[PDB]
């Protein structure tokens, strides 16, 4: 039997590489990705070796992420119960999607992932292994296993050879995750320095910066002028509105299982591509357009949280912001200060603002009219209260 | 013939006085409203007798207008086009009602109010009118006249002995509008020292603030332990975040009347208020009624931009935010600093967060059934597609 | 140890009752409730007794039924993918609720009921009774047993000496439901005879019947002048319906726990109530509210469906319907031949309708600015596509 | 001046014409389009030359009509209100395209049409004319001419010699709406022997009829076997459902200038369309899809009514529903019998139904997981009320 492993190189999933060898007689294939962690991903793939793997391997996923993910959420101007950006949420169905690949490359039939019982991650693993390959076979091993408590479980690593090291955290070209431990008091501010890629507002430069962000067809294409690709242009637009110490937010969510959960995310450039795409729809998009279009936003953004990336529901929305974004060309210049994102100016090729209609054709009389015939229903309604 | 116009005190409503009695050969009660404009209602009201008025009244709306038209609003989490708090949007409609009921006191069978033709206003006092009064009639000037420019209006108004003097601004207690001018270009950011309501960051305290919003029942009752009445709460609300510069968007919107125009706002004590209703609602709302909730905001917010306040569909969705809004009770903790509004924390009497839930009842493996159902639909549809 | 189970007197609740009284040794108290099955629930607890309830319960629900559950899904005009009325939906709730309410009086720790592992009945039963009272404990012996087979059931019914005898069926007040065995077959029609309630339409009078019902904010008062309570109402209007043959659906529904079933269901006067509803809504409520609320009716549906039913967003939705529905006063007047039911004219105290708008409201240039205005941003769009 | 006419033929229209070249003193340019009135439009074609027309031109676009109006409609799943399969709506869209056409070869400056004042139908064609040609010069007649009442216009009629004579209609491929005159009174059924398009219900064959429908990609490409164009299968469906009396639809609905109207309407082959399309629905759409999608259609319905054919809106969601409807494919059986229609079969290529999943991927203890993570939000909302 062979299993391919969801491996972050941590100890919990290293402790579950080993758990699974001996629960399963398996032999482990270790996959790790690069998603912009900020980890050398190539020595979590000799750890793997080096704890028991069969086979350990590394990609470099970070473009497709960016590409084929990211941003096509952001198209869809996705945004989870008021303020979270889904750093982690898409980034699941892309892990997943590969060990599924792999998985049938290595003629394995599990794969396996740490995500707890409790938790979001592991829904979005499942539904994504599930629809891409309806037979496979999941192994979850929080779901499994009865180790009593963490110190139970630091005994069975140490008794395995495995490196033993106050809240959670998960990392990528997006954003970070912060939640559990000295979190979960949501009346409790997190603590100074949590923060790991941006920079505290009150150290933030004491000049604002202003930046240029060109969008293509729905898609953001160039940073100040430079065209860059997705990912190149995500890493750019993190290190501006990083240091700036841009998109920081504390929310208790609902989780999909049920219950609330407080976590704190720092998204620096999703955020600054969150203004600068509404600020170029704000001239190339129509008004019904927009209006329809951010009344469908909510339930896109639960269906990333909840898992169902690779969903008919969630294509079929796709298809929808797709063909509205289509049109979002053109330009968006922010202004970054201490932790704030403004917006400060926008222009498009086919922008739809005309100076034309505000400036003292259109005629006032025209107005009347409107009003009258909008008003219509409402003062048959006040004859009839009387 | 008695005419009841809704008088600013400025230069056009005051033409508009001086236009409507030789135009009409009636008299024209003036009715200023003290709606947190920042200025003395006593002295519009002096003005409106010397321009003409044979009544002029002034009343102090502020604490109906926060209690009856902004609480309501904003217990429906209210936001138009991704940004506008609806600062003038939800103020004509109170001073529309008040100009229906003054006509009805004083036997006036028309009304009048100085919004042009191409505006938003124009149509949310008329639709306020006519739905409370429909046998009202309604005389908006600017699209009866024959002026040709503003020179002529100068010369009509020096003729008159009505005193003579960027872009446009509309203030009151929720915030304060700007637009027109120089403002026109939405590529260029606004000019320096344009706000009026708020510090610049750059002058903000170096010191972050952290303020604390009770709510009960939807509205917020007090400050920092204080209790404020509705129209005090918004006041301190907007000094605190004023001095730190909190609430202020720069937006190209899309009007009633058809076209994009570009507006400037700041929203202090709103915007706080905004974010610390979503705290508390974090903490007292069900997940489903949340999302739900959220994607009725942006119909409702439309309706109130639109000028439909005083009509059917806004009453119906606001008997939905009412109900839902009266769960909202406990109290937000927030930073503010250099423009920023952060939530660090919140608490609740009966509060849905469990952190047993999380912490490491609830059984782990009952999340693999949930998920096995939950992929049914998607590994059927996997296998038809074979 | 006491166990309340939701007797229904037929084969399998029987078999159920012997079970639970062998697999946990517990004194069974048996409920039967009376919605309409049309038998004598005094029969059934008495057979409870007979088979080993150590107390057998018998409540004639009817009005409870349809003045508590049926009119105030109805007033939200609840329709489940386009043709089911929801009949099985709403009624499980209402058991339930009885099932926790004499388990505590009882004082019996758990519930029992024998809906499958495989549908939605399980899903209401349960979701209504952990709402009610959370730490109750229910028992789903469908999902518990290890019977294989239908023999194998009979079997050990005889071997326990209960009563032994193409498709499942379920009745009650509002409807009954066909489903299983030869309907498995999505194309093939239902067999000749199988329909209980309604007469074969062509077998129905060949003259067609005249019938009004009169709406009382909401909710049906009155059949062709006779006031009558809920039930009796929704008695009447079988009777008139079911003679005519009317209110047949055949659909593929989507379950709650993933999978299609065919569906067939006879909702007599249930559907002469959604078309008497809607005739008496087109006069009494107002353009926007109907639209809004009629693009919330399948979420409330699915929210019935899937026995949501004491749960917070049905709860919040109902407050909108029951706002709308609040105006829903007058009379509708149908015409019923051979299975079809025809709307043919309608009336009310304060319609909305008024013929001099549309004999031969507003003057003819009104329209004009209407349509300049409403064309305003098609116009721009067009230019800009220059 | 040139200006294209869209005539119709009939006197209301043959007046305008006159009323045109002698008002105007223009070149009339009239265009009569075959939609399937049932009409020789060549007659109407050489009773304008006569009447005074310099061109005259009649094309047959039946096709066009289904393929590129109907079809995509039905795609959506459109319905106004309830009931209104929208026959008049998607019709006025086509003719305006042409009217506009023409008027760009002919070189006219100006294109007129005879819908009143007081209705929808002005709406459709000067938004879409608008759209089309932003500068395009439009005329309505009944807003700008003088006749005050039936008597003048019949005399000015006589008066230039044209032929001269209970309720208006329209008729196309798609249906025949009836309204005004003896319909205007609500409580008044509809006058015995009214309908045209529909046989009688109650002279409706005595033996029910099956018929069978085949849909590729989300149209109707046959019938009973045999394959059909877009308009020879709705002509074909016409035919079979007219001879049953399907499709009769009495409301009061709300028209877009805002007072209420009472319209009948027969729709036999559309509404067979309506309910065979669902059934092919059933097999092959995910039941997420289809309950985002029946939320959206009452949207798109109101846009068809309301005249937003060639609107961004209205494209945006047809990007929606085209992606959607590629995945129907199939074949829906009915029968038909004395006015109704009831689906009794469907089947398909790659249904999405199992049996295996429905008789006696699927385990029993799953459900109880399901059900226990769905109810957890419940039960901490019932301990939070303790
Ligand atoms: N870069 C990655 N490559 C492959 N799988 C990953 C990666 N990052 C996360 N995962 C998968 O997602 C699951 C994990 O969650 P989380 O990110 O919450 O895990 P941990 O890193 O295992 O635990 P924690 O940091 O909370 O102690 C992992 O257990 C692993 O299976
Ligand atoms: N405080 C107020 N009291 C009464 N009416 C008001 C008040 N503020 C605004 N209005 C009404 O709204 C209409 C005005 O618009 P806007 O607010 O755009 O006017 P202005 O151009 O600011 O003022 P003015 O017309 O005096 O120069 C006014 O002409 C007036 O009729
Ligand atoms: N009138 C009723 N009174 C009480 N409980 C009922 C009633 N009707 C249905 N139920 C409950 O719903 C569950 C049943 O389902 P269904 O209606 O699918 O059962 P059956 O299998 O049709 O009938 P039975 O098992 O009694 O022969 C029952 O097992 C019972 O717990
Ligand atoms: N077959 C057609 N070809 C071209 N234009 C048409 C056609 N049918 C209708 N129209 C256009 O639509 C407008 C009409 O409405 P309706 O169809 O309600 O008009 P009528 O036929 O003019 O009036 P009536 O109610 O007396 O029959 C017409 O005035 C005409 O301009
Ligand atoms: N530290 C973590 O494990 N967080 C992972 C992201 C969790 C986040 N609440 C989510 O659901 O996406
Ligand atoms: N300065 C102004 O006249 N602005 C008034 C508010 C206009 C704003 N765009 C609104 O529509 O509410
Ligand atoms: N015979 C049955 O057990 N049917 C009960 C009704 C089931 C129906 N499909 C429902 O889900 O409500
Ligand atoms: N007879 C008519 O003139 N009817 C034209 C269609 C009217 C229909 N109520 C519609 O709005 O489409
Ligand atoms: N990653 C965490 C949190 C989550 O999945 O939501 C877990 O595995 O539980
Ligand atoms: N107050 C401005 C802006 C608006 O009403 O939208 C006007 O009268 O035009
Ligand atoms: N009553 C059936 C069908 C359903 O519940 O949906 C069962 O128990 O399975
Ligand atoms: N065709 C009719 C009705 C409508 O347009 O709605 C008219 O011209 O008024």
């Amino acid at each position: 039997m062979k299993i391919v492993l969801a491996y972050s190189g941590g100890l919990d999933t290293s402790i579950i590489l080993k758990w699974l060898k001996e629960t399963y007689r398996a032999e482990v294939i270790a996959f790790t990705a690069d998603i912009g962690q900020g980890e050398e991903v190539e020595e979590a793939r000799e750890k793997a070796l080096r704890t028991g793997a069969s086979k350990a391997i590394a990609l470099d996923l970070k473009e497709e992420f960016v590409r084929d993910f990211v941003f096509p959420m952001m198209r869809a101007g996705a945004v989870y119960e008021g303020y979270y950006l889904l750093g982690t949420s898409i980034a699941r169905p892309l892990i997943a999607k590969h060990l599924v690949r792999i998985a049938e490359e290595e003629g394995a039939e599990a794969i396996a992932h740490g995500a707890t019982g409790k938790g979001n991650d592991q829904v979005r693993f499942e539904l994504t292994a599930y629809a891409l390959k309806p037979d496979i076979k999941v192994i979850a091993p929080w779901r499994e296993w009865s180790f009593q408590g963490r110190k139970e479980m630091i005994a069975y690593a140490e008794a395995h050879g495995i490196p033993v090291p106050p809240y959670s955290m998960d990392a990528n070209l997006l954003h970070i995750s912060y939640e559990g431990g000295v979190l979960e008091d949501p009346w409790a501010e997190p603590p100074k320095g949590m923060f790991r890629m941006t920079q505290d507002p009150e150290e933030a430069p004491d000049a604002p910066e202003y930046v240029e962000v060109e969008f293509f067809e729905g898609d953001p294409v160039a940073v100040n002028g430079e065209r860059l690709s997705p990912a190149a242009l995500l890493q750019r637009l993190n290190e501006i509105g990083g240091r700036h110490g841009v998109g920081r937010v504390d929310i208790v969510e609902n989780r999909f299982v049920g219950m609330k959960s407080r976590g704190v995310y720092e998204t620096p450039g999703g955020t600054i591509l969150y203004h600068a795409r509404r600020a170029v729809e704000s001239l190339t998009l129509d008004r019904e357009v927009l209006h329809q279009r951010d009344m469908l936003s909510p339930k896109y953004a639960e269906l990333v949280y909840y898992g169902f990336w690779y969903a008919p529901e969630r294509e079929a929305l796709q298809a929808y912001f797709d063909h509205v974004a289509r049109s979002v060309t053109g330009v968006a210049r922010l202004k970054l200060y201490k932790g704030n994102v403004y917006v400060v100016g926008r222009k498009a090729p086919k922008s739809l603002y005309r100076q034309d209609l505000v400036s003292f054709g259109y005629d006032q009389k025209d107005a009347e009219g409107f009003i009258k015939i909008q008003a219509l229903r409402l003062r048959v309604r006040a004859l009839v209260e009387r």
